[PDB]
């Protein structure tokens, strides 16, 4: 496994607080970007991570002319277009709620009102996986309709052994118990 021994790589040689930091922040990014991968492949839908909104909006109506509108630079992990509809998606992988939230206050609030103008018919979709129980969440009615089961085959062991390491090295440093 490349992105392991990576990882495993920047555990074994990592001496400051800061730099252990963004370790598990990788580390927690591309456990977000593992569970991208599957969900897509298990659903068969491209996999995007990070779609500028202004590219969405040009792919799904190439007529638009962006400077009539004033269109938020956000950048949702993926989204599928229909043909008569558009499914924002990003991905979520989390114990908690808190996390899908923020984001779905955050993709409502300045997605919804620039595609009602545009006229594209949009959907907001959250979908997260539990780190430790692989159970999915999904937050999204037409997405459920369309995929009303996922079969994923998660496992994140691998990222949980890597950032425990981790936390284990810095037991002892309360800089770093404060950064995380
Ligand atoms: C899970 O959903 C997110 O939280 C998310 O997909 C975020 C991202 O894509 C970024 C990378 C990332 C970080 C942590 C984790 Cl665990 C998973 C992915 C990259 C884009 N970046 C947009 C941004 C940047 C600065 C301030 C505000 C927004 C956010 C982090
Ligand atoms: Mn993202
Ligand atoms: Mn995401």
């Amino acid at each position: 496994d490349p992105m392991y021994e990576q990882f495993l790589q920047r555990i074994q040689a990592v001496r400051t607080a800061t730099v252990a930091k963004d370790i598990s922040a990788d580390i927690l990014e591309a456990r977000h970007d593992y569970f991208g991968r599957e969900l897509c492949r298990a659903l068969d839908i491209e996999y995007r991570n990070n779609v500028l909104l202004d590219e969405i909006i040009l792919d799904v109506y190439p007529g638009v002319n962006l400077m009539e509108y004033n269109v938020p630079h956000v950048t949702p992990d993926n989204y599928i277009w229909t043909g008569d509809m558009l499914l924002i998606l990003d991905y979520k992988v989390s114990v908690g709620h808190d996390s899908t939230e923020v984001t779905y206050k955050k993709y409502t609030t300045l997605i919804l009102p620039v595609m009602q103008e545009i006229g594209i018919n949009t959907e907001i979709c959250i979908i997260r996986a539990n780190p430790v129980t692989n159970q999915i969440s999904i937050v999204g009615e037409q997405f459920k309709r369309l995929f009303p089961t996922i079969p994923v085959e998660l496992n994140f062991a691998r990222f949980f052994e890597l950032r425990k390491m981790l936390l284990d090295k810095f037991a002892d440093d309360e800089e770093f118990l404060m950064m995380i």
